[PDB]
């Protein structure tokens, strides 16, 4: 290094883990994105929603890696586990799986902020705030909104509701 | 001629047949296009979808004919059989008939490419690639997507789903 | 006069009657237009569709009156009977009543053309062609298209279909 | 239907026949268009002249089909016979065959107008006037002009005249 | 090298030969181009037609050489034989010699594609397709068209036809 200052080995390690988490989340969204582009699923707006998220999670991993280098920490990459599912069911199933995924990332961010606080590392605490914490809260709110609307559309005709939600809410 | 080189009589004949196939497909789509413009059918977006395809298949026949002349082959036209139906039923029925039609054209293209390969005619093989093969794959994918969405909309209220699909997917 | 030439008293009288018919049709559409603007009916697109027709039928009467003066005939106005209904029921009911109304105007136009032919009055025959006959055919076709779509939307949930048709077909 | 008014079964049938005629004429011009693009014929302006006509005749069939639906008639398609020739000889031969073809279409239009008159169908009579009758007269006049100029160029050197006509009159 | 992969010595050698062929063809067209600029020949459009081809064949050799380096093959240049003639006779003679030349290049391209296929070298097969095969087919078609028109103009007055072709087809 030569630059490292007030940056604990504990935070460095947690940041590398959080990179793996974000990359895993990107991979999961990549899978979701292609599943909804299958000719037997064919929900364009849902596919684009998840493809967009795959890109956001990748960008989050890259921002963490840049920060790791800015602090004099060292990136360490691990094997990326495949997503939990090969097929993702309905839009409802997928949005449920998405909120749980996001909740898990948010909790990892909270655990890291807690560690930053315990380690008296305010640069970390700020970094997470501006790039990650508020973004997660806004995203989880949106998914909750979507889940509520998906659920109101289930009714007795599930196909009709799945079509209308994709057409009228997720418009490409 | 004076220009013909490496262009077998077998390929020349197959190209003339494929022209007839494409023209037949154009005629079929012309019929479909007008059927959905009937006052007792009246699905504007479906009519435009098939009218657009009638034009594409005609253009495909014309490109084959131009290629036939470029190679020194001779166009031979045959009687064009009328479409298989006078009335085409629902949007679902029509999209089903469309995919089968496209599959039959795609298989004719594949048979011709195979013949090109057996005849060692790379100009042919390339021509088909760029103008026909990838276009068919994209088109069949789209029709599969449409079929999936049509089918999800059938539910218990078929009229409602047929209206919504035309309004929200085929928007003119 | 001083200008009247080849213009029979029979045609002059029929033209005055046709003016009354067109004005009556305008009045009927005026009533329809306001009925769909009632707070307990409230179908904006349907209201605008009929208001637009009230204006078209008025313009048709004015064109006939201008022609009457161009030929040296004399406008004679009669009492305008009120519309056949005070309340018009559903969009379906109204579109049914509209097509019958239009059919009755079209038949009056046909009867007048027949009279023009019997009276050897080609200026009349042409006038009706360009301003009235083709317009009626296009309009009746459109109403037939609408009726078909309204009817497909009735299903088991009439309110839903009436709302969707107004929102998605009659968009203001 | 629900819209059909003053539209006889005789006219409906004649319109379907006239569609077949126009489509046949389009096919004939398509054949002519490609024949003049053969490397051993190679008269660019003549090819474009006939290709342009193939498109015009197709558009004429489509306008008739649209009108058939506007009146509440039902399109019925028949097998399209191949053109009368596989090879078309000289520009002269082709222009001679073109005028006869056009004369045959014009006579079909005249027969249909006569039927419209006998059936007291002024909408038909007008439709044919504006879209077909005057167009045929202008086109036949042009072909007559071309035939006269082709014939003056035959002389003792037929190749020279055929080249000059294509270069100087049919300029692409 | 360090980059060479799936690139046989047989293909490398054939590519070097094809470079020599293309350069020879450029030289031949250079000779043709200047012959038609002689004060006692003086056919401007014919000169420009061949000068343009000299440049195209040179560009083809350069594209092959670039590809040879892209694959890790090594350019080897050989003595360039002078053209088969010092004087080229009529436009007809020259266009005849041009088509034979082009046919010989096309056959070399076909032989190389065949070799690519036997050597399982798809990058080669594609390269030839896009840059060479379709270009040759279009060019040979054009020369066939020209030959047909030249021949129709010979008549009984060869000078007149040679002048008219240069003026009216090869316009600079
Ligand atoms: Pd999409
Ligand atoms: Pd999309
Ligand atoms: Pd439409
Ligand atoms: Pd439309
Ligand atoms: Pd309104
Ligand atoms: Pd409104
Ligand atoms: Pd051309
Ligand atoms: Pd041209
Ligand atoms: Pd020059
Ligand atoms: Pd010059």
């Amino acid at each position: 290094s030569q630059i490292r200052q007030n940056y604990s080995t504990e935070v460095e390690a947690a940041v590398n883990r959080l990179v793996n988490l974000y990359l895993r989340a990107s991979y999961t969204y990549l899978s979701l994105g292609f599943y909804f582009d299958r000719d037997d699923v064919a929900l364009c707006g849902v596919a684009h929603f998840f493809r967009e998220l795959a890109e956001e999670k990748r960008e989050g991993a890259e921002r963490l890696l840049k920060m790791q280098n800015q602090r004099g920490g060292r990136a360490l990459f691990q094997d990326l586990q495949k997503p939990s599912q090969d097929e993702w069911g309905t839009t409802l199933d997928a949005m449920k799986a998405a909120i749980v995924l996001e909740k898990s990332l948010n909790q990892a961010l909270l655990d890291l902020h807690a560690l930053g606080s315990a380690q008296a590392d305010p640069h970390l605490c700020d970094f997470l705030e501006s790039h990650f914490l508020d973004e997660e809260v806004k995203l989880i709110k949106k998914m909750g909104d979507h889940l509520t609307n998906i659920q109101r559309l289930v009714g007795s005709q599930a196909g009709l509701g799945e079509y209308l939600f994709e057409r009228l809410t997720l418009k490409h």
